[PDB]
């Protein structure tokens, strides 16, 4: 017994106010009735499937039910329910189920889709502002209160060391960016996210001290008001680094060096003495124990006033006129909550988003999730997140052998597409499109150095990056080839010298890029995976008649023989990138490959 | 490799401000490292665990961690990673997993536990009031609106028809109740679960007229005063059904028969007007396509002042004085919301439950989930819910072989115990204990009737609701043998005359509950799925040095080997029900049977 289905067109069809759902079958002993198990405002229905006269294709017999859309919420989660003179079976996102799946894990379709529908169209990169380009124009020095010195600057070639990785500057800066926009948009960039560029004393500035001023040293408001220009012009989009669990432990309403006299941390009647939690020591409650970042304490109704709830509330000035923001990466937005820990959390996510969809509705709304961030989906309070549990993580273990705490990971293809395709089961199609996928980040080693000795295998990582459903972002000089370790060493200065770049790795960056601008089915389409066994992945983007079929090889050269899919039949098979070969079902697989084919 | 955990004594242990945890491994290969995955405030932590000198079992190696519990939220969600040279693995309630688990599948307690901690130590019945029994004293017939006709009154002994289901009165009422509370406490009950008993024109009265009267035909204010005193003398819970996602159409803030004239159907108006929901057309959203339920908007602000957000809101008048009701179960908790659907439902079920708790802290609020639930109980929005995901229909398929839908259904010991272990994953050990399991309901066909041909099995599945994890409920009549097909055949008049009595199964029903009060395992105990295959399971519930071992074989008669577990180490077993009997490790199980051991 075999089933297909993705929650895509061929298999669906939105006509009038009905939504009209298509399962294929083949096999033996087929089921003479089949349920199709929908949702009406949480409420469980048995909708009446019928059997198609017209077999879609070979051996292939299609049920087809119909969804009604004038009722209910937006997401529509269904199943299908087989049923037997004496047994039934049900088919889901993870094949087929004995007994009935989890509600959170149906497949799901968005309907209206409110969602940033922009997003699924972008190639993103991310870029840690001090450490990208420096402006033509162009180093000031000053003491920063939280370590216990000067800031430290450094000359371009310097290599990065260990020492006071938080105060070395480098002095990269917003009009910088802005300089290099052609570059980006030749390696098929369409939008930026930025790490914090408001007032803060560190490096990385998550310390933030104004929420309201953009900090000097990148170049301060007029060099952000020009980033934004520049990128509206080139049509790019642009997010900024938001960042609401806590405070810089400079900020005014805070003041651990009493720069002003009505600060919380030295002052009971402090105006924003309840904006932060103190322990019955006294002790502030802070992000994981770093005094210099007090945690904010949510339970205060000026504080969400001014965070969010308010007209000109932080998460709102940026998103409009004259800074009209894309929208907002929430760092660690799993903690933020009430009483100096995560009280309330979902509630105030809920709020932020709502608040910046009012300022812009097509607002981009994703958070920082390096774990399991299903519930914050689910439940719809934010758009997206940054998939290192979705996808990064199950790369570095599949490829690099390692995890997010760099210990040993032996995981076979079966187990990385099991990992992969349950974790996308739990989100709707449109919001597995709009996944921020990366293979690292400023917060992570960077992948080429994770795989060692296996370096090789870091163009099966590009390709996988910009096949697999999701927004891609490249992280700045990823795509020249910069290596290091954690945090300080992930963050070198972007090597401009092209003697120092790896320009084979660029121009594959470029072409997965433009092959994504060109098929529909990378940006739009259902994912299918269809071989999954020891070192080979092969899986197809699914939408209307198009389809994108990506095979990825992590080990010696092989040959993989691939049976009969209804979702592969085809006119024939154009390959795009790499060397692999298809013919009369067989798979030819170099060593160490991925490839791809458009169908014709 | 084997591994053992469950979130109890002798597993866990509070030791001051920390939370002790300890894993059971045993094997030829086993891993030199073993980290303890536990979360504070969402972030992931990696906890070292460390070698215990003592091994606790032969051939069993002990590992110990702790969590730290001055921060954090109560809910504390943890798991096993266990570390080679070159791999990882996992141990969850769900066995091993290759890769990570789900953060809402893991291991979790709750500590500080501020959930109802009475409900683990009840055994519940719910009662339809009509139908159970009339009071010494003891019929009026008035017009059913709604339906086309007066209501009708039919002696005790009239047979059940399908006419006029929801008119049919045969006049059992509270006082009625009180009478037989001495017949109740031979049973075991000490809590009682009433389905609505407020002022509504139909004889289940799911069309709330007036939320704050008791319905004369039921005996009115006085007879619900009666049982509240009464069951308190007797050490009773009492909870009442809770309608508020609907209102009746004879309430007076609708209105449909104009007894009124400021009613919301047929004035725009109205007081109550924007506390309901109007299509373009005018068609008022009701509940499933039922006219007589006006489906209610709790958009409107004050609505939710009315139903739980004010002093004297609908769900805290019953819960002070003079009514004092010990909690509520929510009828069609998942659909209540806003617009006309479910929009915003988990903020109102949480408005709900948390205006409850403020009347009442040790309030019980549960809802009445026919699907799954865990979206709702993974946020507690509830305490619990009515466990038919959970419990009933596993039962119905593997001992019935049916389902919700009355569908077909043929599944094995394996699927079974999959399908149940999976659900409660997702439930930290307090929620499971007080999860709302019964066989069957007043929504339900009877159990005993869906045996059909197999109805020997019935007393498989009494043993089993006393013994899995969760409060059980008996559904008035099952103790005696009632039958019945769906709604209406499902609410036949109890048979008082013991000549229409199974007094076998009532007996039955007795010493189940007398094991339960007997031994703590089967309150607060952890439960492992120890054998699971075709007819046969076999779970053992854990607390502290005592065990409780229940074997069900659901066809003929049979040997089954128990490979040496270290949760069965104990000095010797005491057959308490049933005819099985366990030696050297073998379990010899006669034809459809259940057993029940209390370790020595």
């Amino acid at each position: 017994l075999k089933a297909w289905h993705l929650p895509v067109a061929p298999f669906i069809k939105e006509q009038q106010e009905r939504l009209m759902i298509t399962l294929w079958l083949s096999g033996d002993d087929l089921p003479p009735r089949v349920t199709l198990r929908a949702e009406e405002d949480n409420e469980e229905l048995s909708l009446p499937m019928h059997r198609l006269r017209q077999a879609p294709h070979p051996g292939v017999v299609a049920w087809r039910g119909e969804i009604n859309l004038v009722n209910g919420q937006p997401r529509r989660r269904y199943s299908f329910k087989l049923l037997w003179a004496d047994r039934q079976l049900w088919f889901t996102p993870q094949e087929f189920n004995r007994f009935p799946p989890a509600r959170l894990e149906q497949f799901a379709v968005d309907l209206p889709d409110s969602g940033p529908q922009w997003v699924a169209d972008q190639v993103f990169y991310q870029i840690f502002p001090d450490r990208f380009a420096r402006s033509q124009s162009r180093d000031a020095t000053y003491y920063h209160h939280a370590a216990g010195h000067d800031i430290v600057r450094k000359a371009w070639d310097e290599p990065l060391t260990a020492e006071a990785g938080g105060s070395t500057f480098y002095g990269g800066d917003l009009d910088g960016i802005s300089e290099k926009l052609p570059y980006l948009k030749q390696l098929g960039v369409t939008a930026l996210y930025l790490n914090p560029v408001f007032v803060a004393p560190s490096v990385h500035k998550y310390d933030t001290e104004d929420y309201r001023r953009v900090d000097p040293q990148f170049g301060g408001d007029a060099a952000l008001l020009r980033l934004r220009h520049n990128t509206q012009k080139e049509g790019m989009r642009l997010i900024l680094d938001g960042v609401f669990n806590h405070s810089g432990d400079s900020h005014a309403w805070f003041d651990r060096h009493q720069r002003g006299s009505g600060g919380a941390c030295h002052n009971a009647d402090s105006p924003w003495r309840d904006w932060y939690n103190f322990s019955p020591e006294g002790v502030a409650h802070d992000w994981l124990g770093y005094a210099s970042l007090p945690k904010l304490d949510y339970r205060s109704s000026t504080l969400i006033d001014e965070i969010y709830g308010g007209e000109d509330s932080v998460v709102r000035h940026w998103l409009k006129a004259p800074w009209s923001m894309d929208g907002w990466r929430l760092d660690v937005v799993h903690m933020l909550g009430e009483g100096g820990g995560a009280r309330n959390n979902l509630r105030h996510i809920a709020g932020i988003t709502q608040a910046a969809k009012l300022e812009r509705p097509d607002a981009f709304v994703f958070g920082e999730h390096f774990g399991d961030a299903r519930q914050w989906l689910q439940a719809d309070v934010e758009d997206s997140a940054m998939n290192y549990r979705g996808f990064t993580f199950p790369l570095w273990g599949f490829l690099a052998n390692t995890d997010i705490s760099y210990d040993p990971q032996k995981i076979d293809a079966q187990t990385c597409m099991a990992w992969m395709d349950n974790y996308r089961a739990g989100l709707s199609h449109q919001q597995q499109l709009r996944m921020f996928n990366q293979l690292d980040s400023h917060d992570t080693a960077r992948f080429k150095s994770l795989l060692g000795k296996d370096v090789a295998r870091l163009p099966l990582a590009v390709v996988w990056l910009f096949s697999w459903p999701g927004v891609p972002c490249i992280y700045y000089g990823d795509e020249v080839g910069v290596d290091g370790n954690n945090d300080p060493f992930c963050r070198k200065p972007f090597p401009w010298d092209p003697a120092l770049q790896d320009g084979d790795l660029l121009d594959l960056y470029k072409r997965m890029s433009k092959l994504r601008k060109a098929h529909q089915a990378l940006r739009y389409g259902g994912c299918q995976v269809i071989y999954a066994e020891d070192n080979v992945v092969v899986f197809v983007r699914v939408y209307k008649q198009q389809r994108v079929l990506v095979a990825i090889n992590r080990g010696e050269a092989c040959e993989v023989v691939i049976e009969d899919s209804p979702l592969l039949d085809v006119n024939g098979w154009q390959l795009k990138e790499g060397a692999g070969a298809l013919h009369d079902g067989v798979l030819t697989l170099p060593a160490i490959s991925a490839s791809v084919w458009f169908s014709r």
